[PDB]
């Protein structure tokens, strides 16, 4: 009942953005993946309960408005991505839920929310 798959499924989605819209070589690629694996389950640690997946659900959201979310920023920026490089190559005004058996996404206040990942508890 772990976080990796969710986490590794929302990271997946977040690399292939910066593969499809960049010029990033898979060594960053990688780098930038594995780092983001981490830092996000350190970050969902304490955070994480299978049995209610909408609890912290709010927390472990991941934001891109006027501010990149800052897991994201400071991981890109091991990788020498700043963050207003981010800024042109993620999509605006998207939101990523990563929550027990559930990921899934919003590009835009009023874009569809597309499911990236769902698996049976």
């Amino acid at each position: 009942t772990d976080m990796l798959p969710e986490i590794a499924a929302a990271v997946g989605f977040l690399s292939s953005l910066l593969r499809t819209r960049g010029c990033v070589s898979e060594q960053r690629l990688k780098v930038f993946s594995g780092a983001l694996q981490e830092a996000l389950t350190e970050h969902y640690k304490h955070h994480w309960f299978p049995e209610k997946p909408s609890k912290g659900s709010g927390y472990r959201c991941i934001r891109i408005n006027h501010k990149m979310d800052p897991i994201i920023s400071r991981v890109a920026s091991q990788i020498g991505l700043s963050q207003p490089q981010l800024h042109q190559l993620l999509p605006s005004e998207l939101t990523l839920w990563v929550d027990p058996y559930e990921v899934s996404y919003r590009i835009g206040e009023d874009g569809s929310i597309c499911v990236l990942y769902e698996e049976a508890p």
